[PDB]
């Protein structure tokens, strides 16, 4: 009654900071709306990642464990990539962590972020 039947959908997301509720800078890197692919009731979120060379790690939590996202495809001419992960409950705010490395300025950082999916946006 409540599930999404198998299919390739769209869903809008916004990225929030790890411990604060504020738009996250990742909103200018992670592109919405994400693609949403359903197979056997396995909900898969996938989207484009720009400036992909500086986002050298991107993980979201899976079953208590922060797990590194699955790159589906890359574009080296763009300096972007396409990543995928599963989200079982899209109501809950998805936890994620990104490591940002910008070698020339010696910027090496690791941040907490969270994804907020808009259910009413599915199509
Ligand atoms: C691809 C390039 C960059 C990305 C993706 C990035 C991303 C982020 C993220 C996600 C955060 C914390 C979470 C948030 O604000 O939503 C953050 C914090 C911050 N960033 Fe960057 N950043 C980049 C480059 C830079 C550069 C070049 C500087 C300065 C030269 C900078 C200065 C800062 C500062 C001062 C903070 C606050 C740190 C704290 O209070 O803990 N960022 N960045």
């Amino acid at each position: 009654a409540t599930k999404l039947a198998d299919g390739k959908y769209n869903i809008a997301f916004t990225v929030w900071k790890g411990d604060k509720d504020e738009s996250s800078r990742m909103n200018r890197y992670f592109e919405s709306p994400a693609t949403l692919t359903v197979k056997n009731g396995k909900q898969y979120v996938s989207f484009k990642v720009k400036d992909s060379t500086s986002i050298k790690s991107f993980q979201v939590e899976k079953d208590g464990q922060f797990v590194e996202t699955t790159v589906l495809s890359e574009n080296k001419k763009d300096n972007t990539r396409v990543v995928e992960f599963e989200v079982a409950d899209l109501s809950k705010k998805l936890n994620g962590k990104v490591k940002i490395n910008i070698p020339i300025i010696n910027y090496n950082a690791s941040y907490d972020i969270r994804f907020v999916f808009d259910g009413n946006s599915i199509k």
